């Protein structure tokens, strides 16, 4: 017998086995068959069993009608033979749950910080269609994390297929992301991504053969290449060490590569013993300034002769008694096919004996005929100048030696008739024929030839085959059985997909033209990775569609399971980049030619696409293809990040030339709009040239000398070109010139709210600086065109990393309460919501709370914060973790206290918020403010908010602390308390007023909260007119950004803000804006209150008095911005800061100790969150990990190196009296004289006034310790 039915079922499937029976001992064969199953659960779901009988000489075909409601367990299908035969095989039967299959593509497997991830999802049927069942799926993409960073709740599918993209930010969280798709609830594919970050000062040395060395040489020509991690050409020193005899050294060589190098190694005699031997080269690079140095050793190998030969078989074995062709094909070392040497081949085995020579194209073909008995193969190859070659080739793994061929004899079409050729080794009694079609088997029969070698099988193409299927035959010879595939593809009914290239060569920078062509109107999805970007990371999307486009177990592939006696066996017969992500429509005929730009970068392509139609299903390009750019000229910079005004800065570039020839190079360093000043050269320059030979492929180095002119940003730019101006190259980099001094711009500000035409003088005092004049007829123009970077501050903590993700809530609230028709704006707002939640999860802990550290920290403020933070923001973005919200309340409601309180676990870094030592009011006050503004946490944890605001009434009269009752009055407010009337009056009481300047604030340390949380208890109970003098003091405060100067003040200030502007400020804008000063008088008109982004500048001299006359109708802000360029000098204020440079022996290194210390006063003994800041004279940069020293009586939870490494932030939990100290490590990196001297900070986060800035000089060079000789002054 052999029994063969499917290995999976379905839960509306027809299962039909086919049993054949071949045993001649009886005239019939008994059969019962049983094919039972179980649920997960333990649940029996199958029990169909039948009887049948199997006559001699024939097929029975059975049907297994499934039933609808399967569900996965254990299933399996059991042959047992009744009556007179002993027989009883089993086999184990697989569920699927879908008819559908799909697939993820990424446009690469692994992301650097700032890209954006790029995906399709294809969805295929049974097929290869696009499901007609389905119309869109559920895509959501984890961090490393298993956060939910997006989400596609709704994804339409267009031809099958769902195209999108994610974006990670600046700084993300690292390790492997999770694409998965879901289908009706059920998970059909996924895909994981790597995010890693490229940094550091490690870099990699490569040594290779200039050209491959022969014993005739007597020399090795090597290339030595040093790149870092980055990307950028290492500049050092290579120092070469040539081994020819084991370990005793025959030579050393040292030579400065800039990149890439050439070096020439001669031999005084080497005979070698063989044809090849090898050679041991050991390079150490010496990096330019620090001298970290890179071994790399690797064994070079030496010839004889100036070819090499590989034996082109055409098949890895050789079927005995059937010819077996092959070739001996001729390489050159590196390169052509060797055309024309002449030798002997000898194979002893089939006794073939040839003198022949290697042709045109480099080859000698072999024709041999191995006989049956035929063990291997000995190709020997014998030339005449005394080259030797022998490979052997070895027999089929013969598991009978006796084999059965199918060949389809002609084209498969649709209802037409079906002809195959079967050839075997035996006169064949009879033959067997199964038909696969999506999963299951459409036709069997048993064929009995006429004691046969050869059969014309003739079939008829039925409906149930359409439109891919896949045949099998098989027969017993002696006791094994033997069997063949064939493939049944209608490709009349299939799509037809290809892409070509162009009969041109392919050069980087210019244009190819794409030629495809394939089904009308169907999809087209292409895709071009690096050769390089596909290594240890793919070894690939590609082969999973190649395998999904059709179908060593030769069943269990065509998706069936195989039977037989026990005595019976089987056989077996065997920088970087990424571009082209189009996706492309067949359209108008056949065809569509798209044309495309190649990148300008020496790279090798690969080449994808496939397609889809509605109809015709998938289409696919076999190989992908494949080229590889190389750019023929290219420059590279190498500049420092930051320089200040007046220092002199040598910036250094690198010349490579890949053309054939030496070619002399022209660079010019062009002065953009009066930035750059050329050391040694008229002023009125506007550009500078110099010109430089090139060798190919070797670094050369071209510097400039500069001084920076105008502060900002300098624009480098440079035009470069080799080979008369053939080929060019250009760069447009930036440096960063910082003014001497830490700058800080106060902004004074006035706003006027007129119903009724009112006409009024606003004066300025303007009482060295420059100063800018604006009116903005918005609170949040000025914050919007600023959104995504609004503080003078760094950010990288839980709390203040919220400013990417707080202000666009605000911002998206305002702009849908007024019902903005401002879309434009709306969308920037939405974007940056999305950016900032995927941000934040980096501060979400293991138990669901969130931390103020990356890895630990864990708030309870913060907690109560984010978590609410986000659970407004739902409203706005799908991408939201919903339970993770959820959860994170959860561990919140859980840290109450029993009096409802709530207390801090975990340090203090902002102490009014999470003090203790007031009966913790501020952070009970502000745990239930935050549960009190969602109306799910609202209704969910309404109990936990009971027991807190019963702790405020029970406390109230008791809270006698400005910043405690301000929160406390707003959670009452929100709450609507019985007590919240009194607790307002209770905080009015306590407000500091100004009538000479409208103003009303409440005072001590955290102003500019407290007042904040005032005002929106204010705007709660309808206090707008009284709210008036209140604002007029906010918007004073503000940061020249429009933002406050810190993070929780900007939160609380600017919701308190556009809270009260909302109830106060008029319908319509229409006014006009009359500036008075020195001679002039500047106009600006309002008209229309819905525009946003609208610009109203004017730069005013250094005056004196500024008078502002606003006449009409509307809401404005009149600002004025004083921007300072002080001089640097130390200065301390409740912080005491020390420098110490530490000897390091070496002018090209910098150590510096850095001591802080908190000065307290009175009650106050300790700081809140406090940072360090060091920054590095101009041309330093720090490495890798550059603190060391470290104190652990205060340690520094988080540190931030920023600025190209010119900058180091340093985040402390809080300061006391005992002195927090550590040791930066710089490097002298770049070329610079006449340095102007650097400082470090350290500041109290929350309270502006608490600062110490302390400067250092490093070694202050000279004009002429760093100029070439060209530009070099005379008094060198
Ligand atoms: C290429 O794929 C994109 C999906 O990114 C398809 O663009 C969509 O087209 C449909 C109409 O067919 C629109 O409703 C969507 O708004 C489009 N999405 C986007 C993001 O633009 C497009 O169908 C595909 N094919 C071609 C030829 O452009
Ligand atoms: C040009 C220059 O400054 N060269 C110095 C050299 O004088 C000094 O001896 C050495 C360290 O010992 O470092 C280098
Ligand atoms: C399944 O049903 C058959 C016939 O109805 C019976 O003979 C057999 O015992 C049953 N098997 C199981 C495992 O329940
Ligand atoms: C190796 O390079 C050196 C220097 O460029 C040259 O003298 C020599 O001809 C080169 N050898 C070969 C085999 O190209
Ligand atoms: C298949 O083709 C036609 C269907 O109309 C039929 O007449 C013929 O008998 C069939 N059989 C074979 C062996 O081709
Ligand atoms: C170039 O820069 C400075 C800007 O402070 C200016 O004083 C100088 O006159 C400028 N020169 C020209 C030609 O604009
Ligand atoms: C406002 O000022 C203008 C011009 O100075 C003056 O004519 C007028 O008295 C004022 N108008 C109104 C409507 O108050
Ligand atoms: C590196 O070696 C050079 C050799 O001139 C020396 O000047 C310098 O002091 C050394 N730097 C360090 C960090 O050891």
């Amino acid at each position: 017998l052999l029994v063969v039915g499917p290995k999976f079922i379905r839960a509306n499937q027809e299962y039909t086995l086919v049993i054949s029976n071949f045993n001649s001992q009886l005239s019939k064969v008994d059969l019962l068959l049983k094919l039972e199953g179980e649920t997960d659960n333990g649940l029996s779901v199958l029990n169909v069993t039948k009887m049948v009988d199997v006559r001699r000489n024939m097929n029975r075909m059975i049907n297994f009608n499934m039933p609808e409601e399967l569900t996965a367990g254990n299933y399996k299908i059991t042959i047992d033979g009744q009556r007179g035969f002993s027989f009883h095989k089993e086999a184990e039967l697989v569920y699927l749950s879908k008819s559908i299959s799909g697939l993820i593509q990424v446009d690469k497997p692994v992301f650097k910080p700032g890209d954006t991830v790029n995906f399709r999802v294809i969805l295929l049927d049974t097929e290869l269609k696009p499901p007609a069942r389905v119309k869109s799926v559920y895509v959501t993409i984890r961090d490393p994390q298993r956060n939910v960073i997006r989400k596609w709740s709704t994804a339409k599918l267009y031809a099958g297929v769902f195209e999108s993209d994610l974006q990670i930010v600046p700084t993300p969280m690292l390790g492997v992301w999770n694409i998965s798709v879901e289908v009706e609830g059920e998970e059909l594919v996924s895909k994981t991504f790597e995010v890693k970050e490229y940094v550091l000062s490690t870099f990699d040395v490569q040594v290779m053969p200039s050209v491959i060395p022969l014993e005739e040489h007597q020399a090795v020509n090597l290339t030595i290449e040093a790149n870092y991690h980055f990307g950028k050409p290492v500049q050092g020193v290579a120092k070469v060490e040539l081994y020819l005899d084991d370990d005793k050294l025959n030579q050393k060589k040292e030579l400065t590569v800039y990149g890439k190098g050439q070096v020439e190694l001669r031999f005084d005699n080497f005979a070698m013993d063989a044809d090849q031997q090898d050679v041991r080269v050991k390079v150490s690079f010496i990096e330019q300034y620090t001298n970290r140095t890179v071994v790399k050793q690797s064994q070079i190998t030496v010839y004889r002769y100036a070819y090499r030969v590989e034996l082109i078989k055409e098949s890895p074995q050789f079927r005995p008694g059937l010819p077996f062709k092959c070739a001996l094909q001729f390489t050159h070392h590196d390169g052509t096919p060797a055309k024309g040497i002449t030798g002997k081949v000898e194979v002893s085995d089939v006794g073939f004996e040839t003198t022949t020579t290697s042709d045109n194209d480099g080859l000698i073909k072999l024709e041999l005929q191995p006989s049956e008995g035929t063990e291997q193969l000995g190709i020997n190859f014998n030339a005449v100048d005394g080259f030797f070659f022998y490979e052997d080739v070895n027999k089929v793994e013969t598991v009978t030696d006796a084999y059965i061929k199918l060949e389809l004899k002609s084209p498969i079409k649709r209802n037409k008739l079906m002809r195959f050729m079967v050839t075997c080794t035996e006169r064949m009694t009879f033959f067997v024929y199964y038909v696969m079609s999506k999963g299951n088997i459409i036709d069997a029969g048993f064929m009995r030839p006429n004691k046969q070698t050869k059969y014309l099988l003739q079939l008829n193409a039925t409906e149930k085959m359409i439109p891919k299927a896949k045949i099998l035959i098989a027969t017993v010879a002696g006791r094994t059985v033997v069997y063949d595939y064939a493939d049944l593809d209608f490709q009349e009914l299939r799509n037809n997909f290809d892409l070509s290239i162009d009969e041109q060569e392919i050069k980087p920078g210019r244009q190819i033209e794409l030629s495809m062509s394939g089904r009308p109107g169907a999809y087209v999805g292409l895709a071009a990775y690096d050769k390089a970007l596909l290594l240890f990371n793919k070894n690939l999307f590609w082969e999973d569609i190649g395998q999904v486009f059709d179908g060593f177990d030769i069943f269990h592939s065509l998706g069936l399971f195989a039977r037989t006696l026990d005595d019976i066996l089987f056989d077996s017969a065997n920088f970087q980049e990424s571009w082209l992500w189009k996706n492309v429509s067949i359209g108008r005929s056949g065809s569509r030619k798209l044309i495309e730009v190649v990148p300008d970068t020496t790279t090798s392509w690969y080449l994808t696409g496939f397609s889809i139609d509605p109809v015709y299903g998938l289409g696919i390009i076999k190989k992908p293809i494949q080229f590889t750019t190389v750019q023929p000229f290219y420059i590279v910079e190498n500049l420092p990040y930051s320089i200040k005004r007046g220092e002199a800065v040598v910036l250094q570039f690198t010349l490579f030339n890949n053309l054939g020839a030496e070619y002399i190079a022209d660079v010019t360093l062009y002065n953009v709009a009066n930035q750059t000043e050329f050391v040694g050269r008229p002023d009125t320059d506007l550009s500078y040239t110099k010109s430089v030979s090139v060798p190919p492929k070797v670094g050369v180095p071209i510097s400039f000398l500069i001084k920076a002119r105008k502060l900002g940003e300098m624009a480098v730019r440079v035009k470069a070109s080799i080979m008369l101006g053939h080929e060019t190259d250009a760069l447009e980099k930036v440096i960063r010139v910082m003014p001497e001094s830490l700058a800080q711009p106060k902004m004074d500000t006035s706003f006027f709210c007129f119903d009724d035409y009112k006409n009024q003088t606003f004066p300025f005092n303007l009482d060295s600086k420059k100063i800018e004049f604006r009116l903005n007829p918005n609170l949040l123009t000025m914050v919007i065109k600023n959104l995504d970077n609004l503080l003078a501050v760094p950010t990288g903590c839980g709390e203040q990393n919220m400013v990417k993700f707080v202000p666009n809530i605000l911002v998206l609230d305002y702009l849908y309460a007024t019902g903005s028709k401002e879309q434009h704006l709306i969308d920037k707002a939405t974007n940056l919501l999305r950016q900032g939640y995927q941000n934040q999860m980096r501060y979400r802990q293991t138990d669901g709370s969130f931390g103020v550290w990356e890895k630990s920290g864990s708030s309870v403020f913060l907690t109560a914060f984010v978590a609410t933070s986000m659970q407004t923001a739902s409203k706005y973005m799908n991408d939201i973790d919903a339970a993770m919200v959820e959860k994170a309340l959860d561990w919140l409601a859980s840290k109450q206290h029993s009096s409802g309180r709530f207390d801090e676990t975990g340090k203090v870094w902002h102490k009014d918020m999470q003090g203790g030592l007031r009966n913790g009011v501020a952070l009970t006050s502000y745990v239930l403010t935050a549960l009190l503004e969602n109306d799910i946490a609202k209704v969910k944890h309404a109990v936990v908010i009971q027991n807190g605001m019963n702790y405020l009434s029970n406390q109230l009269a008791f809270i006698n602390n400005p910043y405690d009752l301000s929160i406390a009055t707003y959670a009452m407010m929100l709450n609507g308390h019985t007590m919240k009337k009194e607790a307002l009056d209770k905080l009015i009481d306590m407000s500091i007023s100004d009538n000479n300047k409208k103003e009303r604030y409440w005072g001590t340390t955290n102003q500019i909260e407290t007042t904040a949380y005032a005002l929106l208890s204010f705007v709660m109970a309808e206090k707008y007119l009284d709210g008036i003098p209140v604002m007029n003091w906010l918007v004073n405060q503000r940061y020249v950004t429009g933002s406050f100067p810190r993070t929780q003040d900007t939160f609380v200030g600017l919701k308190a803000l556009t809270k009260l502007a909302e109830k106060i400020s008029p319908s319509r804008n229409d006014y006009t804006v009359q500036l008075k000063y020195k001679k002039n008088t500047k106009y600006f008109n309002i008209n229309s209150e819905q525009i946003d982004v609208q610009n109203f500048l004017e730069i005013p001299e250094d005056t004196k008095k500024l008078e502002i006359n606003v006449g009409g109708i509307g809401f404005g802000l009149l600002e004025v911005i004083y921007q300072f360029d002080l001089n640097l000098v130390n200065f301390e204020h409740r912080f005491k800061l020390d420098l110490e440079k530490q000897n390091t022996g070496s002018d090209y290194e910098l150590r510096l100790r850095v001591c802080a210390n908190y000065i307290p006063e009175l009650t106050d003994s300790q700081s809140n969150m406090a940072l360090i800041e060091v920054t590095l004279p101009s041309g330093y940069v720090v490495d890798r990990n550059p603190i060391s020293e470290q104190t652990t009586v205060n340690p520094i939870q988080n540190m931030e190196i920023r600025y190209g490494g010119t900058s180091v932030v340093l985040y402390y939990y809080k300061m006391g009296t005992e002195r927090n100290c550590f040791t930066v490590t710089a490097y002298r990196r770049f070329k610079v004289a006449l340095k102007r001297p650097a400082y470090v900070v350290v500041y109290d986060y929350y309270n502006t006034n608490l600062n110490a800035i302390k400067v250092y000089e490093v070694d202050k060079q000279n004009v002429c310790e760093i100029c070439e000789e060209e530009d070099c002054p005379a008094e060198c």
